[PDB]
């Protein structure tokens, strides 16, 4: 009855004529402003580290921030931190199957899909509250923050 389904996913469907979609640097900075990311291609979101981040955004305790590996720098590291994501899904009842065995491969297509998805499908469960994804994994100040500071100067030019 109206008691439950309290944590559930708010599927996605947008099927109309208009259609709104991101690119790659878009794409990117959505993630990268979201739990403050520093990705540089989408491939990079292969890790799944980051969409389990989100999980635990939208559907607080459906999701094990422990269990996953923000620092995973193998393949296999990547399944892994996929395995505990699948169960925030399952537990709810996330119809949207999560592909790993392709997505760790780090792809840039199967990857834009996911992703692309999980814009739209962060919208539908987002309502406007703050999510602290740094106070996540946040133990000594001293530590070196996260921050996207990257700039590359060029440009020749004849005179």
């Amino acid at each position: 009855g109206s008691s439950g389904s309290s944590g559930m996913a708010v599927n996605v469907y947008s099927t109309s004529v208009t259609s709104e979609n991101l690119s790659r640097h878009d794409m990117l900075a959505w993630v990268n402003d979201s739990l403050h990311l520093n990705y540089t291609k989408i491939e990079q979101l292969c890790s799944g580290a980051a969409y389990c981040q989100f999980m635990d955004m939208l559907f607080p305790g459906c999701v094990h921030l422990r269990k996953v590996k923000f620092q995973a720098k193998l393949e296999h590291e990547y399944i892994h931190n996929f395995k505990v994501l699948q169960a925030a899904f399952k537990k709810m009842g996330v119809d949207k199957i999560i592909p790993v065995e392709k997505l760790v491969k780090g792809k840039f297509q199967d990857n834009f899909e996911f992703i692309q998805w999980f814009k739209k499908f962060f919208d539908a469960n987002y309502d406007g509250k703050d999510y602290n994804p740094l106070l996540a994994r946040q133990g000594q100040d001293v530590a070196p923050p996260p921050n996207p500071g990257d700039q590359i100067f060029s440009g020749p030019s004849s005179g």
